[PDB]
């Protein structure tokens, strides 16, 4: 199964620059969404969220096609919440109409990380839309009530190592849990919308109770009033993890380069560029434009 990216036509960096800016503003502009959380979280969840289907055995899923925007995709159990990050990218798309979906969502993820003080996520353009047809079924996206054995398991099907699981998690500690979304409730972390490395060190020094929450599900819960998902409290289970989880909680920037090179994996994962196509663009952010 092929996909080949194919560059909009005509369209160069200064055109990507343009849609990366359109979506800084309007993060800055509609920051009361989530209780003055902001979108960003939710849009490196939604560039996550198409991306994590992926399968490298066929190639199918990934982030290529954009079939999120397909009814069966877009109304995956799994994606409950994200409804609210498809809403904030619509006007921008009837912005800029030629952009495709898959560019659209994973450019949405890298816009998030870099405003929120994340490290350069490195982008290329090109991914095509496919029909509905293309859609991937519901069930490729992780469970949170298992352990290290699972996620180490589960990641192996989008090709990602130990290291580069242990660095995606971590992800900024952005946003949080909602009870209606995924039966799960409350944040990593005090900067909920500020990329740090303060979920490594969270995990490591906080004093996590397991208890039951609304929703009658098990989670690990803070003095602090922070929580940590089954899957997220197993990385200092395991010896390997465990490991890699003391170097990011020790080197803020190893993380910081750690994570964009494995965001960017995961974001191109399936996607073939010919040699011809354009190097990755790196964004400037507003603040570096003075915007
Ligand atoms: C074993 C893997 C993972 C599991 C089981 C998982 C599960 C969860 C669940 C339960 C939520 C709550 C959704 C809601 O209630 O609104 C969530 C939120 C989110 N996750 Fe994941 N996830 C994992 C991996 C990732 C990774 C790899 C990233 C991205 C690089 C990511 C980014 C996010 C972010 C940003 C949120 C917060 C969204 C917002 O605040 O609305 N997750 N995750």
């Amino acid at each position: 199964l092929v996909h080949v990216a194919s560059v909009e036509k005509g369209r160069s960096y200064e055109d990507f620059q343009k849609v990366y800016n359109a979506i800084a503003l309007k993060l800055r502009e509609d920051d009361e969404y989530d209780n003055y959380i902001g979108y960003g979280p939710v849009l490196v969840r939604l560039a996550w969220h198409i991306s994590g289907t992926w399968d490298k055995h066929d190639n199918t899923g990934g982030s290529y096609g954009g079939t999120y925007r397909f009814k069966k995709e877009f109304n995956d159990p799994s994606n409950a919440g994200l409804q609210n990050g498809f809403k904030f990218l619509e006007p921008i798309h009837k912005e800029f109409p030629w952009i495709s979906s898959g560019d659209l969502f994973s450019l949405g993820g890298v816009t998030a990380v870099q405003e929120m003080q994340g490290p350069k996520i490195p982008w290329r353009c090109g991914r095509v839309d496919t029909p509905e047809d293309t859609t991937p079924d519901n069930g490729r996206l992780p469970d949170a009530d298992k352990d290290a054995g699972y996620v180490r398991t589960f990641f192996q099907r989008l090709n990602m190592n130990d290291r580069e699981v242990v660095a995606l998690m971590g992800a900024g500690a952005l946003g949080k849990t909602h009870l209606k979304n995924s039966g799960y409730e409350g944040p990593w972390g005090a900067a909920n919308n500020v990329f740090t490395n303060e979920f490594y060190l969270n995990l490591l020094n906080e004093d996590w109770k397991l208890e039951k929450n609304d929703a009658n599900n098990e989670q690990w819960d803070s003095k602090s009033g922070y929580m940590m998902l089954p899957t997220d409290y197993s990385l200092i289970q395991d010896p390997k993890y465990l490991s890699i989880v003391k170097e990011y909680a020790n080197d803020q920037d190893k993380f910081f380069k750690d994570f964009s090179k494995a965001f960017e994996k995961l974001l191109e994962n399936g996607i073939t560029f010919p040699k011809d196509a354009p190097s990755p663009f790196i964004f400037k952010t507003l603040e570096e434009q003075g915007l």
